[PDB]
């Protein structure tokens, strides 16, 4: 019995799948076709998993897709049997196969930043990010405001750091001079203050929540390196923070809209991630300063914020017209990110001070929001069930996520990241990614097709599925 003339095995791009392909020399009727494979780790008297297929169906060879228990590399033997059991010489090759559960996030975040820098980066004048893909003018050479440059610095602060003991963690130091020249093109002296404007010159509106995480990101990115410049603009950050947008109507809480027009309203999504930078410029520093601005931000949030019912936070508050220094008209919209900012700062408190009741209140808020802003789903592609990430703004949504990073830290309960991590995967793996490389935002399960991108969101993204890498580590 003459053997295939040819054997050849391939990773596929689905998980635990050999595709085999062979060649027959010539075609011998009612000859059957044994494909076996084995894990090469079982060695060569280890146990082999085989089919036989009829060779009329594969007359000049062909091609056949093993599924194959897990990841791993193993080797493919077909011999081509003949009458009375007569069997060929056997021929064998070797291949390697994945499962998706094992993916690196750090090589999805650098994957997807590489899309997101080829697409975005540096487009005008300035080391920014361009608000939208596919391109599109619009003031400043269609760069981002603030807001949306603050969303790529996330996101590459966070690959900085998940870069650390990497093969791309050159890459990223490299980078480092120009993101923070690109992002202090918008540090604007605008009425005797200096902080953040929506864009890179005097005369432009001004908000405390976009100065808020600008400096959440340089104390992380001064974490990584060292280098006192990103210290000295977390720093400045709480400071403007403090002198301007914090004061005691609507009982405390921190202003929105500073410039140009400024605005009265108390909001979770400058007092929460305030209180946030607070915990992280104390874990920096040991000054007790922003200890005590920490706790006034969250018993500020838990007194006038929290919705009782569920533990999640309203969206902004304005004074009593009657008496400022009371709340006056709430808007109650519940965002993800202004539960999971409270959450994190309820974890950070706990951290820091060892108040059990701060941790108490944080698992309280982790079940909320994973209630609200998560839904059971089931992937086809990574074959299995888990909670989606519900539809809705992915940068809110990694804001939150955040959150569960911190509540982590202390108990070491995956269960929820776990959920934010196989939607993670089944964004990569599902429809949702988009041949562009980028990934359709508004709906990770992939049922929304999207044409045009923005870089918060997409930044975004890239910053969760660093986090996931850190995490991982």
């Amino acid at each position: 019995i003459d053997p295939v003339g040819q054997l050849e095995v391939y990773k596929t791009s689905r998980e635990k799948e050999i595709l085999v392909k062979f060649i027959r020399t010539n075609y011998v009727k009612d000859i059957q076709i044994e494909i076996a494979y084995r894990n090469t780790e079982s060695g060569e008297n280890g146990e082999w998993t085989t089919i036989v297929l009829n060779g009329d169906n594969y007359k000049y060879g062909g091609n056949y897709l093993l599924q194959v228990p897990a990841e791993g590399t193993y080797e493919v033997a077909i011999t081509l049997i003949g009458a009375n059991e007569l069997r060929s010489e056997s021929k064998s090759q070797l291949a390697s196969t994945f499962e998706y559960v094992k993916t690196s996030m750090f090589d999805c975040a650098h994957s997807m930043m590489t899309c997101v820098i080829k697409y975005y980066y540096h487009k005008g004048p300035r080391t920014c990010w361009q608000t939208y893909y596919p391109k599109e003018q619009g003031y400043w050479d269609g760069d981002a405001v603030v807001w949306g440059q603050g969303g790529g610095l996330s996101a590459f602060v966070a690959l900085r750091e998940a870069s650390v003991d990497t093969e791309q963690e050159e890459y990223y130091r490299s980078l480092e001079d120009d993101m923070f020249k690109g992002i202090q093109h918008f540090w604007v002296t605008d009425h005797g203050r200096t902080a953040y404007s929506v864009y890179p010159d005097s005369g432009n509106d001004r908000f405390y929540d976009d100065n808020v995480w600008i400096g959440l990101d340089m104390a992380k990115w001064y974490a990584i390196s060292k280098d006192v410049r990103y210290l000295n603009q977390a720093k400045a950050v709480w400071d403007y923070l403090s002198q301007y947008g914090w004061d005691n109507t609507c009982g405390g809480g921190v202003h929105w809209k500073e410039l140009n027009e400024p605005s009265k309203s108390k909001h979770t999504c400058s007092t929460a991630p305030t209180g946030v930078l607070s915990c992280k410029l104390y874990q920096l520093t040991h000054e007790q300063k922003y200890l005590d601005k920490a706790i006034e931000c969250f018993n500020w949030l838990q007194a006038y914020m929290q919705d009782p019912s569920d533990h999640l936070y309203y969206d902004n508050v304005s004074p009593d017209p009657e008496d400022p220094t009371q709340p006056g008209r709430m808007e109650t919209n519940k965002y993800s990110y202004n539960s999971g900012q409270p959450l994190q700062l309820a974890c950070l408190l706990y951290k820091i001070t060892k108040n059990e009741s701060y941790l108490t209140v944080a698992h309280q808020i982790a079940e909320a929001c994973h209630k609200k802003w998560f839904t059971s789903y089931h992937s086809e592609v990574l074959q299995r069930d888990f909670n989606i990430l519900a539809p809705g703004h992915a940068w809110f949504n990694t804001v939150m996520c955040r959150g569960f990073f911190e509540l982590y830290s202390i108990d070491k309960n995956p269960s929820y990241l776990e959920d934010v991590r196989n939607t993670m995967l089944h964004a990569w793996f599902g429809k949702a990614h988009h041949i562009s490389g980028l990934i359709n935002d508004e709906d990770l399960s992939g049922a929304v097709s999207m044409n045009k991108w923005e870089i918060l969101r997409q930044a975004s993204l890239v910053e969760l599925y660093a986090l996931l890498a850190i995490w991982e580590s």
